[PDB]
């Protein structure tokens, strides 16, 4: 057997509010949307969304994502996102660092989920 | 720009012994090990394992994970995880069942995360 991808699940009290700011935000498109569950894609990454009931969850939850071209891609969100990542309660993503393992930078969704978007 | 690939976080309250699961039970390889956070690699999948303070969080943390030859990666994760799922009390599995998206089983780890294997199309 061979294990060819994987696909995150981010969670959200409010899955259809996640939804609207992943596709017409962030400029993934519609897999499918339902009321409990969905999930958005982006050239190569597919991210599910899953109904919570408990904030601290979406709180808790993360994933990464690697990119071709970071710059690009952080030139394109950070014009429709908060890049003051402490204050804005809105979404809002930090700028690119370069950490230890990798250059990049984190984005908030509205839901609280934190995406590391990582340069390959 | 282009978004290549992505990488769940699975939760748990004790990394190393989630860690120790994908590894030694699911013949995952070792990516690296913090005391908080944690990566394991099988093919061209990788997970990372990020410590929580509580239960709640692994019971609502979910993946999923496309397979070429579900069948047989069913098969040898039967030899060593229990297929009984509605027992909470230690990780399972599902069988393979035909969902209107795809054929997939689904595995649920000692901390509580359920992780989707699906079969490709």
């Amino acid at each position: 057997a061979k294990l060819t991808s994987a696909v995150p699940v981010l969670t959200a009290r409010d899955v259809a509010e996640a939804v609207e700011f992943w596709t017409d935000r962030l400029g993934f498109s519609r897999v499918f949307v339902e009321d409990d569950f969905a999930g958005v894609v982006r050239d190569d990454v597919t991210l599910f969304i899953s109904a919570v009931q408990d904030q601290v969850v979406p709180d808790n939850t993360q994933a990464w994502v690697w990119v071709r071209g970071l710059d690009e891609l952080y030139a394109e969100w950070s014009e429709v996102v908060s890049t003051n990542f402490r204050d804005a309660s809105g979404p809002a993503m930090t700028e690119i660092v370069e950490q230890p393992w990798g250059r990049e930078f984190a984005l908030r969704d509205p839901a609280g989920n934190c995406v590391h978007f990582v340069a390959e």
